[PDB]
DNA sequence: GCGATCGC
DNA sequence: GCGATCGC
DNA sequence: GCGATCGC
DNA sequence: GCGATCGC
DNA sequence: GCGATCGC
DNA sequence: GCGATCGC
């Protein structure tokens, strides 16, 4: 299921992921959407890996993460969340598509993707 | 001056480049001819590369060279010749075109391509 | 069964 | 790309 | 991620 | 040569 | 300069 | 894929 990525993203402050635990979480940063716009991805995993790689290459974004977390994002790994936002062994930050694929939701549509904590993700799926 | 590969090639024994220092040297192995037949080449420089890389991929042939030589062939570089067959900084085997493009010589016609030693290529360009 | 990340 | 994991 | 394989 | 992509 | 290979 | 070198 390949395809290209599209989207405008939103502007973000000094606490990007700060609300990744409420509602639909945090959005794709504008600067990041540009680096990835019109690009081409194999699978969604391919996207996730690149997204986090791009995050670690953005000076103002990488400044909000712990040294180890930055080392993680540099090789496609997702940053770890605060203790209170994990869910058992699920402790990384996850990407979520607002509208599923079954509802014609764009899989590589950055405006349809946001960053949420595992804890929140489980609620979002339960309906809360 | 790009082009496509072509030619039949001739069957080579176990001592392929054992006469590369006489006459016109060893011919382009049939097996290599087949594996290379009709291929997009940007320059003869590129063909040399792909050629030797194809020589290292052919078990029967790669067997005739030391490890240092296969390392080279693996990256498109030709095997170094014995010391008595080199000349100056030229220590590796060189591809020889029997006919120039002027005389309708195949620039990518394996049948018009052979492998000769530096000390021999020099004796061919002076008059046998 | 299902979304979603991990590691080669 | 593939095989495996995790919580529901 | 690590070994192939582009691309200049 | 070697950094940068592909293809598992 | 010519026919080739080297060195990124 | 481009310059740069090689020996004559």
């Amino acid at each position: 299921k390949p395809g290209k990525a599209t989207g405008k993203g939103k502007p973000v402050n000094n606490k990007w992921l700060n609300n990744a635990g409420k509602d639909l979480g945090s959005p794709v940063p504008d600067r990041i959407a540009n680096k990835l716009r019109d690009k081409e991805f194999k699978s969604f995993d391919d996207f996730r890996k690149k997204f986090w790689e791009e995050v670690s290459k953005d000076p103002e974004l990488s400044k909000q993460f712990s040294r180890n977390n930055n080392d993680r994002m540099k090789v496609g790994k997702a940053p770890k969340t605060r203790t209170q936002d994990v869910s058992g062994k699920r402790t990384s930050f996850e990407l979520h598509h607002e509208k599923p694929i079954s509802q014609n939701g764009g899989v590589y549509d950055m405006d349809n993707i946001s960053v949420v904590t595992p804890k929140r993700h489980i609620d979002i799926h339960r309906g809360k």
